[PDB]
């Protein structure tokens, strides 16, 4: 019932217990082992309202305080009577900051506690969600010394009435049909590039084009708007080395802002959350330009590089592989754009989860996300055992909207 | 019922069925994966259920379930278990059993394989010296000059507990480590504490970089016995970069023959505590872990300055770099010298092949993907995007703890 966690590299042995608060369940079985699939009222609300007042009240140093049962006696006079509740902004700041630590395929939540929370809950229009929106992009860039940040709309009601942000990202590229057969810019958002046309966009046809932002007010229909461009920083991707590798054309992002997700805090669901921090390279340099359903720029880097691609043994593509992320870090250093690298980033999770070990009994992690998509035995996460396990408060995942809502 | 499975690159989806049989304990529950954790006399009672269906299998592989031979042998089975205590497996049922035993392995990517696989039978060995010559033969069969060859041998199974046959190596061939006084190691550190055990029972150490250790054998509950490999069978090859000129002065070199030999192979109910089997590298193996890990020999910084990196900062990613450099050269070598390997990229998209025929023809195949994926190169590899299904068939190779930590000495 208490659990070892071995690092096999350095011996080190940790004890968990933290995983007999869990409460959601992983997909898991004793019989069968889920860990590598991407994805695996009334009655219901008040047990979880109190677990989190619990946690909350206990955090602060009041548990069994007055204060505490009074606000326990006051939410359950709300729901009673209103069949939800609303939290206090202290409560709300520490549910998103929790629902980041509790974040179980994260590598950066030695941060956790450093984000700034955006309380966008008086919002009512989708006009009102663009502001909001950029006024988080421009708080979150800071002119390239990124802040970690998330703006939380109003809380789900008779799921007649949500708030989403359809984007997947605040900022990402889109991706066209062609005749060709072929795919111009980013295949990950063809699609939803398409709903945009749809809707009513204007696309220049670019391999780097802005996606407009898709917002959804109190369960109406979404409307278009362009991010200024002036507060989208981009890269322009560079080698310190290969003067031809600017010639590909490759541009980045600079700001990692998730906004598909759902935040749960006490039975709450806030199905309009946008979150972002800053960007470990191999995201991009692997990822976003290595993946064949993505960019798949490898075979054209390669070529450039002059190396023999007769055979696999020659190892072209993980030379190839190298170069690209080492020229993503060089390029957002160079801008002074904040960025980590997976040496880094791995080692400040080792130091996180002995922290969280020492200090709370436990982090849950998904070693399968953790451990970097390339070169992952020459970081400790590699030979770092993880257990995983879900806590609340949370970010899960939902069905895209196009999907559900009605038109 | 039915569990999907998708493949994220390709849009591919699988069904599989086969997990409806599946018996021993994964070490998850509905609240908690342990997926990523390392180590997760049978009464007569258990043992005829799982003969039984061992045989059940068997039979029906070679399509005669329940024919009379079928029914003949599990009545001949049932009284071998209830007069003796435990019974014996025919050669066929053996063959089949460590085939499937290879089969089911998740954690190996190397699969596509398993069908072709030599079995020898070393259940009338009786001493530790004959253990020796079993083990030489599967060596020479097994390396073949360099075109080499998987193979098993099977020791007597195990029967009270108290009389088992022990291969005490981790791997037959695989080198000494040394602890120095000031802290630093000579050779292979993983093998520390079993090279001092070597020399407790007086093996006389060469004390180099790459001593190829003693083989240490235990037959019928005795105290283990030293022996050593001859030379002559030990394939190596030394290790050269095809742009690089210095790498040769590094001083490298590794064995050819990976060899398994610490694990418990499960058949019918059965125990073989010595089953020693080997097949041939992919060359992460060495190139990444034997050469690059903290824990092992460690040959990154060296690899790095000679290649004049910029070192003083990890986001130059000086060690990806000189990580890619060393897994070049360990497969230039073994090519240039003829002895069989497979390098990363080759061996997973195989992989993935055997994968999907094993779940069009069986209803699936078991997979841990934590160890599928090569520890380079994750994502452009097509196993990365590939979800998978993890649990235990039998047959089955298990993990038994370290002989030494449970051995009662006679002296
Ligand atoms: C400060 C720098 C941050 C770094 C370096 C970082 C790193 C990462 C990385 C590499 C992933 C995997 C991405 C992928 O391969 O798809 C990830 C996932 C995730 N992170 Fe972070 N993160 C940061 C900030 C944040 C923040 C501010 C939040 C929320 C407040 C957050 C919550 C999450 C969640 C929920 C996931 C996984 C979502 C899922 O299940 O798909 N992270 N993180
Ligand atoms: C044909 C060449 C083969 C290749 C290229 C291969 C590949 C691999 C690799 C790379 C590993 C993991 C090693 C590690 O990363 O630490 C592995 C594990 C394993 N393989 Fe193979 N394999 C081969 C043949 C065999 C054979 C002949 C057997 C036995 C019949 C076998 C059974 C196993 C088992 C039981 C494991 C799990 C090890 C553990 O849990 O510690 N493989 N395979
Ligand atoms: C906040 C943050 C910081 C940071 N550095 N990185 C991230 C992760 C971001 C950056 N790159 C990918 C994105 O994570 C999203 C992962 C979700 C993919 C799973 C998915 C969701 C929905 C539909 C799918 F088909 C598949 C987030
Ligand atoms: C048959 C075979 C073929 C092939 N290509 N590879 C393998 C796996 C081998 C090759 N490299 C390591 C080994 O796998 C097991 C690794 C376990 C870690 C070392 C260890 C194991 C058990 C006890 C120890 F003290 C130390 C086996
Ligand atoms: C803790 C973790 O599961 C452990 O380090 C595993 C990870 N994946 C691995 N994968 C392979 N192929 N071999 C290994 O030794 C390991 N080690
Ligand atoms: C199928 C498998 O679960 C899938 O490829 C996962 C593996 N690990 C990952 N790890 C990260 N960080 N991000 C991902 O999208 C994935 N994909
Ligand atoms: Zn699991």
């Amino acid at each position: 019932r208490f659990l070892k966690v071995k690092n096999w590299e350095t011996d080190v042995v940790l004890t968990d217990t933290l995983h007999l608060k869990s409460t959601l369940e992983t997909g898991c079985t004793e019989h069968i082992c889920m860990g590598s699939i991407m994805l695996p009222t009334k009655d219901q609300l008040f047990p979880l309202a109190k677990e989190f007042l619990d946690q909350y009240y206990s955090s602060i140093k009041r548990f069994g305080s007055k204060a505490h049962m009074d606000r326990l006696e006051e939410v359950n006079k709300e729901i009673e009577s209103t069949s939800t509740y609303q939290l206090k902004d202290t409560e709300l700041i520490y549910g998103a900051k929790h629902a980041w630590r509790n974040a179980s395929r994260c590598v950066g939540r030695i941060q956790w506690s450093k984000l700034q929370v955006f309380d966008a809950r008086d919002c009512t229009t989708a006009h009102g969600m663009f502001n909001y929106i950029c006024n988080h992009v421009k708080y979150a860039t800071n002119k390239g010394n990124l802040r970690s940040a998330i703006t939380i709309f109003p809380q789900r009601t008779d799921g007649k009435h949500d708030f989403r942000v359809w984007n997947s990202q605040l900022i990402r590229y889109a991706g066209y049909k062609q005749p060709d057969g072929s795919t111009l810019g980013d295949p990950a958002n063809v699609q939803f590039t398409e709903i945009c046309i749809q809707q009513g966009w204007k696309a220049p046809r670019g391999r780097f084009d802005v996606l407009p932002l898709l917002l959804q007010a109190n369960g109406n229909d979404p409307e278009l708007f362009q991010i200024p461009p002036e507060l989208v920083l981009e890269v322009p991707i560079r080698h310190p080395k290969f003067d031809w590798f600017k010639d590909l054309g490759l541009k980045w992002y600079g700001l990692p802002a998730v906004s598909n997700m759902l935040l749960e805090i006490g039975g709450l669901e806030f199905s309009a959350c946008p979150f972002s921090g800053w960007y470990m390279g191999t995201e991009i340099g692997v990822r976003d330009y290595c993946d064949n359903s993505r960019y798949n720029i490898l075979e054209e880097v390669a070529k450039k590089m002059d190396l023999d691609m007769r055979k696999t043994s020659s190892l072209w593509k993980d030379q190839a592989l190298v170069e690209i992320n080492i020229a993503v870090l060089y390029s957002f250093q160079s801008d002074k754009v904040t960025i980590v690298d997976h040496h880094s980033a791995t080692e400040s999770f080792i130091k996180h989860m002995e922290n969280e070990y020492r200090c709370r009994g436990g982090c849950p992690a998904d070693w399968v996300w953790i451990v970097p998509p390339m070169s992952g035995s020459i970081t400790p996460v590699f030979h770092q055992e993880m257990l995983n396990y879900r806590l609340t408060p949370s970010f899960e995942y939902q069905p895209d909207p196009w999907n559900t809502h009605v038109w």
